[PDB]
């Protein structure tokens, strides 16, 4: 495992629907302006990013970067189609290479399956293939000082693991020192028996955190018990990335946004949303 | 409005994944054993139901019945395909006919669209088509002394309306005396700004309630603020059906369960779950 620090990040889609040269500048300037330690770049297509341009922007605004992604049908590492697993491995290697080039140390999100709504439950083979793929990815990432954090998401976004408890059982089959649990308050709000159980169970295996309101809008205007969740992080003295994550129809990534079913306009002002979110988080943690 | 009374029901999928002679009896016996006033039949294919058999079962167990359903792609009344909208009209008419033959008074659930994930946001055409289909259904239902209740569901299950406030605007566009809002605590837990606002706004327009835990499991083992929700119902003196709704991989309807992404086992003992649920509800609204 590679060093983790308590640091606060903003998800790219708070600012930019695309990672164009302009999109990258807007989002990096945005996160820096709001007082975030890092930007979390969504690498659903890790070939599209101009890596040298982004590195220059990170230097220019004195900002760090981590990376999240979700696979697609074409790159689903759970697939019993070996060719599809191989495309997944390839995308995950490229995502790792981009992260390393940007000086990042965390590759997180739905990296262990296709992000979206499976029409049926995962077979034993689906899970086994995901475990093996996360073993190959962890081993690849280990050579480049990178930790992987598997994001537990709700039933509409994966059929592999929907609770931190399920994630930990999975991580125990993976059995890699640089593979961690990634929890997200939005997803926890749906799946978890309260906001503390999985955090307490994870302890040092909790490698990465997403802060999202129940509707993914303004923090504290929804149903997420943040009092409970932040008390739990304290009880294990969590010291790792915490990125604010929010999706509004105002800022749209043609794939990610429709996959995430973001039908509603829950905000318009990126800077106001991100500014208030960071104040909300730091008032309750750190 | 056709008569509504404060009464408690169990959703069929608490007991049975099919509506065969054996499945119908298992669900109706289960509801009766737990002391529910009614069973809610999941009528996703209303041509499947043996109506005489079910009517006999309802007599045998001294139980009333309401029906919920979700449309599918082939019967989507939001569709810009007039043949698909027509198929929707036909299925909802058949559903109404079944409910009428069972002496039921409530057709509820996702009757206004295809239950599931849409590839993009609903157009004003999609919504207009839905409102007009719900007008036609309400008028057909009214001839048979049946109320319809529009169930607001989360972003992964509809693009038409995800909050009670959105539900009420759709409802008033329908503009029919026997059309009502249907709220579900599980969906509210995701989309709503607290558990009171939509209920207080709805008042007499709220015609049907589903009680589901955040994870659709045992009541009071999740994240739903039931205290706030039940306080709000009291404020508006809600006197309508209240269905306990829960899904576990323990009991599978091979269509509905997969559509609802029930990957996890949240319970194994139907009678324990249903019994404890009713006690939980009557303790807070009895
Ligand atoms: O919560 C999420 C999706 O619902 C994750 O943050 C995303 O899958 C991913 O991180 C986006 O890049
Ligand atoms: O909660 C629901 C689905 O998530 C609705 O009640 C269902 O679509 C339907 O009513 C089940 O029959
Ligand atoms: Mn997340
Ligand atoms: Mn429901």
């Amino acid at each position: 495992a590679f060093p983790k620090r308590l640091e606060y990040g903003g998800h790219a889609l708070v600012w930019s629907g695309d990672w164009s040269a302009a999109g990258a500048r807007k989002a990096i300037a945005g996160a820096a302006r709001a007082g975030y330690d890092y930007i979390e770049i969504a690498l659903l297509d890790p070939w599209q990013i101009d890596v040298a341009l982004t590195k220059d922007l990170l230097q220019e605004y004195n900002l760090r970067a981590h990376a999240s992604l979700g696979l697609s049908a074409a790159t689903d590492v759970t697939s019993t189609d070996p060719a599809i697993v191989a495309k997944g491995d390839e995308l995950l290697r490229k995502a790792t290479d981009v992260l390393y080039a940007l000086g990042g140390s965390e590759l997180c999100g739905v990296i262990y399956c296709a992000l979206g709504k499976y029409p049926g439950p995962a077979s034993r083979e689906n899970r086994a293939n995901s475990v093996a793929a996360m073993q190959r990815l962890a081993d690849y990432a280990a050579d480049k000082g990178i930790n992987i954090d598997l994001e537990v998401v709700n039933r509409y976004e994966t059929n592999i693991m929907n609770t931190g408890l399920e994630g930990l059982a999975f991580l125990d089959e993976v059995n890699r020192p640089n593979a961690f649990l990634h929890l997200d308050t939005y997803h926890m709000n749906i799946e978890e028996n309260g906001m503390a159980k999985s955090v307490l169970a994870a302890g040092d295996r909790l490698g990465y955190v997403h802060i999202g309101e129940s509707h993914r809008g303004y923090l504290g205007t929804g149903n997420v018990d943040f009092a409970s969740f932040f008390a739990a992080l304290k009880q294990i003295d969590y010291r790792g990335p915490i990125t604010f994550e929010s999706f509004s129809s105002e800022i749209v990534d043609p794939k990610l946004s429709n996959t995430l079913c973001v039908w509603r306009n829950l905000w318009h002002d990126s800077d106001d949303l991100a500014g208030k979110a960071l104040e909300f988080i730091k008032q309750r943690y750190g």
